[PDB]
């Protein structure tokens, strides 16, 4: 139960790493779900993001089998590394 998306973040992390993501989460609330993405820097543009967001959005929904009215987004952070606080730079409200 626990681990029921950590398969899916894995898979996630290992095809953006290239392009700076550290970590993924799969954050349910009761209002919606957000993918959290950590990069290790500020390269990516909006647009960027917003491609790899979409696409790991319709992913989820495909796998675990989401319905259309469950509302959906995405965060892109920036965490240099542990010894630097979190800021967040894109929030892709839920869909
Ligand atoms: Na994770």
């Amino acid at each position: 139960d626990s681990d029921r998306f950590t398969a899916f973040e894995e898979e996630l992390l290992a095809r953006y790493a290239d392009k700076g993501i550290r970590s993924v989460d799969v954050a349910a609330y009761a209002k919606g779900i957000d993918i959290v993405f950590v990069a290790a820097d500020r390269k990516m543009t909006r647009a960027e993001f917003s491609a790899i967001a979409s696409r790991s959005i319709r992913e989820l929904k495909e796998r675990f089998g989401f319905d259309k009215d469950v509302p959906i987004g995405a965060v892109l952070d920036y965490k240099k590394d542990a010894a630097t606080d979190t800021r967040t730079r894109f929030v892709l409200k839920l869909r």
